[PDB]
């Protein structure tokens, strides 16, 4: 019979997934492709271990997906994943954690898609949450980690052509390498600033800015899932009042991920095998690639692209990132902890203060 081989590598998880034998031979959910999949759970977290640990499992079994989640802060298994998924021509899904931070520099191709909000996406939510508090006056700082421009392009596309009061005041660029940025920093204007960066950046940014007052009441900060990050870890240097978009498993959990990747995947393999009789082979080397096995590969990517399950719209844009992800907005509050103030979901909104909170 016509069957998969999925590999689910999760990566430093106290989250626990059960997922059935591949021995059972049992069918998903009718797709006319039978999944194997392998379950990997690594006690190792670094880079290094993981391209060392997917690397090993494509030499010694036969894998033609990748489904993988992680609970660090480490933006750079994204960079790990794309080379993987471009020298292997394998789907590889980034459904959780550092794999799946914004990463805008994507090889073209790779098949490897990130779960969340886009870089673009999230910029608008961003002015969402702005308008929806008249909040119109603002300035922007980020840091060289690729997609700010994609970001600063996103906000003043968005804001050129609309007759709404928007003000975008100073637009700061940082160099994070030595105390030069004090000076930057000390030269901000407005009451709202949005932060474009990694939570390590993130995280020494504030303490300047803690130091220079631009911090706390009559400042409010907002930014990007990826700054926000394992939730369940608070930096010290993060102020209160800090709001932040996040995708960190509130609704969405890690099994209903997991079932999600493989659902993707193995639709993708029968749409495939539907029409053309065929399904990609197995490749088994991260770098000893005789892989101009290009042309295959490329059609599968057709489909990756535009899998709905169970109602749920799926699909993937062209950078890798999910195209109607439901996102939650959250704020850092008194007691240090992260909550829940907001919701989106295609467009729509949904804010929880009428007044918003002094923190
Ligand atoms: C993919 O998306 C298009 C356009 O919205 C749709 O019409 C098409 O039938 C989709 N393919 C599948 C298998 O759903
Ligand atoms: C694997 O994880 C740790 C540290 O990475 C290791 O030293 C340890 O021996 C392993 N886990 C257990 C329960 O021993
Ligand atoms: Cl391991
Ligand atoms: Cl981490
Ligand atoms: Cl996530
Ligand atoms: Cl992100
Ligand atoms: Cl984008
Ligand atoms: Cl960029
Ligand atoms: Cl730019
Ligand atoms: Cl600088
Ligand atoms: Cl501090
Ligand atoms: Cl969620
Ligand atoms: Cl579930
Ligand atoms: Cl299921
Ligand atoms: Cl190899
Ligand atoms: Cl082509
Ligand atoms: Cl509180
Ligand atoms: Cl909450
Ligand atoms: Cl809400
Ligand atoms: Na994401």
């Amino acid at each position: 019979p016509p069957s998969i081989g999925i590999a689910v590598i999760l990566v430093g998880t106290s989250d626990e997934v059960a997922i059935k034998d591949a021995h059972e031979k049992d069918d998903f959910h009718h797709l006319s492709v039978v999944p194997r999949v392998e379950l990997v759970a690594m006690n190792e977290t670094d880079p290094k271990s993981i391209i060392t640990r997917i690397c090993d499992l494509m030499s010694d079994r036969k894998i033609q997906g990748v489904v993988f989640a992680d609970d660090t802060d480490q933006e750079a298994i994204a960079q790990i994943l794309d080379f993987i998924s471009a020298q292997t021509l394998t789907p590889i899904l980034g459904i959780h954690g550092g794999s799946s931070m914004i990463m805008a520099d994507k090889d073209e191709s790779s098949m490897f898609f990130q779960f969340g909000p886009s870089i673009e996406q999230q910029a608008s939510v961003m002015l969402n949450i702005m308008e929806e508090y008249d909040w119109y006056i603002f300035s922007i700082v980020t840091t060289y980690f690729p997609g700010y421009q994609d970001f600063v392009n996103k906000i003043r596309s968005t804001i050129e052509n609309s007759f709404v009061g928007w003000e975008l005041e100073e637009v700061l660029l940082l160099d994070m390498s030595l105390s030069k940025i004090q000076n930057q920093l000390k030269k901000l204007q407005s009451p709202i600033i949005l932060l474009y960066c990694t939570k390590e950046e993130a995280t020494y940014i504030f303490e300047v800015a803690n130091s220079v007052g631009l911090t706390g009441y009559g400042y409010t900060w907002i930014v990007p899932s990826l700054v926000a990050g394992d939730t369940d870890t608070v930096p010290s240097e993060f102020p209160t009042g800090l709001i932040s978009v996040s995708y960190d498993e509130w609704d969405y959990g890690l099994p209903a991920r997991v079932r999600d990747g493989i659902a993707i995947i193995t639709t993708a393999a029968s749409d495939m095998l539907s029409e053309h009789s065929f399904i990609p082979e197995p490749k088994s080397s991260c770098y000893n690639t005789h892989e101009k096995r290009i042309y295959q590969s490329n059609m599968l990517n057709r489909y990756l692209i535009n899998v709905t399950f169970e109602g749920r719209d799926l699909s993937f844009s062209e950078d890798g990132y999910q195209m109607h992800p439901k996102l939650v907005i959250i704020l850092l509050n008194k007691e240090r902890k992260w909550e829940r103030v907001g919701k989106w979901k295609d467009k729509s909104l949904q804010m929880k203060y009428y007044v918003w909170p002094r923190m």
